[PDB]
């Protein structure tokens, strides 16, 4: 509590300052960016950089993790008139005022539902502003890139955001119970986003949360297992300005003392409700691990490597019945749409080795995920699809084409891929290669990999390394795609290099203090 | 005294988890071709895994290292045996290395001497069999084979034979950098149809540099370049070459420039010429030479974001603008070939006009130079000199294939040798990563050798630890390319380590990684 209050890193990002752009449709919005001014003699405008760090890097805002972040999104949600306060919330150190919400009976609360109704929500304008990086349409816009048939506009408008969401091609993860959130969008026609994984002291985890988003993590997932992951997660969500994801089966397994066999729908249901009221923005759910797909993995070089996938497979095998997450998929949807939680359909059968890439198991699950996508959309629930994994370079394009076709252009969310298995200790690098390429091919979010992958638990230095690696991978992809806003950054830093403006070069880099130190 | 400094600092002995093994030549029965081998747990019932090993005798317990004497000159006797070279009457003489045991050689007038000349003459040399054996990683030659990859129209065989190697050299599509005066060399091949090689740069105390050489090759550097500037550069380089089992490259203009006291305008042919001969006799295996930076090309760089970033290129640009004359490396190219051919030194045609930023990638100057390199290539071949081509640079991902396409066409499939490329400019201090991305991709598209990049790129001088990070980063990039190309030897390594991860054989997982000590420590 107090041990965290000091250990966490706050203050402006070295070389820059927090700036805000206000909304027009919703005049009270303040959309955050960070700004990097260069030498006056350079005679250039400051450079605007996308910033997921939150109020933590704004000295005007008092931080107190014991109280949580300001709930600056709560008012915009209540004002829509479709949510009511939950009379008696579910209940499980404890986090020390916050009302808990749920859609009114018969009301529609998801971003997808709103978008299909023709409605531009506050979150949507928020995202449109955020995605433009304060660029003005004052100069001609010439595209240099190859985006493989994507529809990235010269300039994002709130109406474009609504169009993308309504068609299922973008999502805004935004539980009505995460009032702290600074809205972001995931989708091919926007900037490539990245995810940081946290989870095994409360301070340590909040710390990694703040550290991860300080350096550019766009979402964070709390992958905690073991004792007291509910209370733990309170501390993270209340103090997070980025979307927070989870794998609900992890906690459900704990309730049944780590026995996959003893898992059931009731425990999983209770867990969902608990996490919905908590403010979790997306759930990874391995509903595509079907009974008959499991024997397809017996011949694999590395079997089933997914944690969530292994758990479901163990249940299916012990009972010899169809995956109950797959079975109750409609009932899962009826819960999530009441709070606007997004689906992240998991790859239980992802390749754990390049030998296993693009095999029958992986693709069978993938095509099943596409089917479930349409069922999710019918209930008005937003979706993204999870991908591999270990994939040699010549198979990465093929991964992307299978997803695009079989999953109806829903956003893709990958773990790497790692492009070779032979370099433990450097897996952030083997995966950065695969991550940059697949993002180029159209992947919307990249889950990070740290050097400790396959070996140990990431400390806050491994977290940073991972985040910086994936930020540069994501940006390399934006640039190759010809994203309208990518090359101003590269050109700014390159003009500084040219003129020997060493300080501007450091301040414009993903990691200014490391660059200055090495110089 | 320097010798104590050196012998104490350098890392020697078995590479953790593996042991030096040799395969004997058959065409040349005295050849001993090195690999390293990693045995896995007996309960796995698997043969040891054979790994390509450029570490040299430093990790061979059968050999007693002694830097004062240099490395075993195991190559001298095969060179001499051909009867095409003779001792130099009066060798050029420039902490000095005790170079008393080494005869210096030069081609006899009218004799064949270069690997390219022998190859075109239908001759299979000791270096050719050596590399063919090496490239096979001790795999079984009489075996059905089916390849899973996409090599974009390469000509990779299921199994490398000495004649395949000869054929590749003769058409100019592969080289073997091997100066007759580098008797310590363990021969290696560079070519699209062989394993992707990597290069580590060192240079700026002698013991500092010899350590980096040993450290670099220990972790998998296939060649090394001594990019030293300033004073003592000839004498330092003695300590490197005599103690290198890998090919050593330089950029001769760096030294030529020092002889004329930093003034690029005072360079001239006489000083360049004398530099070439000195390094030829020293045993330098390849010369990066920026002969494509032509006078009319220089104003094209004016419209660039970062202009001319090549050090060698900038030096030549300065000379040209000052004397208002065509690049003399270009004008006297013929004479340069006649010198190199007499010692079998390979050309590395430098990219003086490479893009220093993604913005300038694939522009007029870059490609104008590339087509010129392509024309110099034919002239070099006419003189019987081996050639590889140097390339970018900073290039965003979507422009990378186009680079390979232009190179293959205009430079007639000669081997390509890239520095990265870096695929974005905004991560100083992580440029080994931004460039690993480009390097793996262009390796996949057919690039033969990848010049590495460390976290210090653009910022500082790499220390011991930066050199290793760069080397490991490029080894995995080069391997990622081999795997994606469907190279017949690549999958075995990845599969072995994946079986170890699956069966929870931690020791084996550690030992089969590019960096065993790190993995064990992280675990
Ligand atoms: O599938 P398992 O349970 O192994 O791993 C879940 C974690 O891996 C991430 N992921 C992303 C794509 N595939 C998997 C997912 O977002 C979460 O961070
Ligand atoms: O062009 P300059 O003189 O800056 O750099 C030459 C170094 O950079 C390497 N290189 C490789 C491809 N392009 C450049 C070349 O092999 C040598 O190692």
């Amino acid at each position: 509590i107090k041990a965290v209050a000091e250990t966490i890193s706050t203050g402006p990002i070295p070389g820059s300052r927090k700036v805000y752009q206000a909304g027009e449709l919703f005049p009270e919005l303040r959309v955050p960016f960070r700004e990097v001014a260069v030498h006056p003699s350079a005679n250039e405008p400051p450079v605007t950089i996308y910033d997921p760090s939150g109020p933590y890097s704004d000295p005007a805002i008092q931080i107190d993790i014991e109280k949580g972040l300001p709930r600056t999104r709560e008012a915009l949600v209540v004002a829509r008139g479709d949510v009511e306060e939950v009379a008696d919330p579910r209940q499980v150190p404890e986090f020390p005022g916050r009302k808990i919400y749920r859609a009114k009976p018969g009301k529609l609360v998801t971003q997808l539902e709103y978008a299909r109704a023709g409605i531009i929500t506050a979150e949507m304008e928020y995202v449109a502003i955020r995605e433009n990086l304060r660029r003005e349409q004052d100069r001609p816009c010439v595209r240099d890139g190859e985006d493989f048939g994507a529809s990235i506009p010269d300039f994002v408008t709130p109406e474009f955001v609504r169009q993308e969401i309504a068609r299922g091609r973008a999502i805004i993860p935004a539980n009505i119970n995460h009032g702290e959130l600074e809205p972001m969008a995931i989708g091919r026609n926007f900037l490539v986003k990245i995810n940081a994984n946290i989870g095994n002291t409360v301070a340590d985890e909040v710390d990694k949360l703040v550290w991860a988003t300080r350096w550019g993590a766009d979402t964070v997932m709390d992958l905690s297992t073991g004792r007291n992951i509910h209370n733990i997660r309170d501390w993270i969500i209340r103090n997070s300005s980025v979307p927070i994801g989870t794998v609900p089966i992890y906690q459900a397994l704990e309730k049944v003392n780590g026995v996959a066999e003893d898992l059931n729908w009731e425990v999983f249901r209770d867990t969902l409700i608990e996490q919905c009221e908590q403010g979790v923005d997306y759930f990874t759910i391995h509903a595509g691990v079907r009974l008959p797909f499991i024997p397809m993995t017996a011949k694999r070089v590395t079997g089933i490597v997914s944690r969530g996938g292994s758990i479901m497979a163990k249940w299916c095998l012990a009972h010899h019945k169809e995956n109950f997450l797959y079975e109750r998929f409609d009932e899962i949807c009826e819960i999530m749409r009441a709070y606007d939680v997004s689906f992240s359909l998991g790859d239980g059968l992802r390749p754990g080795s390049t030998a296993d890439a693009n095999d029958e198991a992986q693709f069978s699950e993938l095509r099943t995920l596409g089917e479930l996508t349409k069922v999710a959309w019918k209930h008005g629930v937003q979706v993204m699809i999870e991908g591999p994994g270990h994939v040699a370079m010549h198979k990465i394009k093929a991964n992307m084409d299978e997803q695009l076709k079989h999953c109806h252009e829903a956003p893709f969310y990958t773990l790497g891929p790692l492009t070779t298995d032979i370099a433990p200790g450097y897996d952030h690098i083997t995966s950065a290669i695969g991550a940059a390429m697949i993002g180029w091919f159209g992947t919307a979010m990249l889950c990070y990999v740290t050097p400790k992958e396959h070996l140990g638990l990431p400390d806050r230095d491994d977290v940073k390394t991972g985040v910086i690696t994936y930020k540069l991978a994501a940006h390399a992809a934006d640039l190759a795609k010809g994203h309208p806003g990518a090359a101003m950054w590269d050109d700014a830093i390159s003009r500084a290099r040219f003129e020997f403006r060493w300080e501007d070069q450091f301040n414009l880099g993903l990691d200014p203090e490391t660059a200055r130190k090495f110089h």
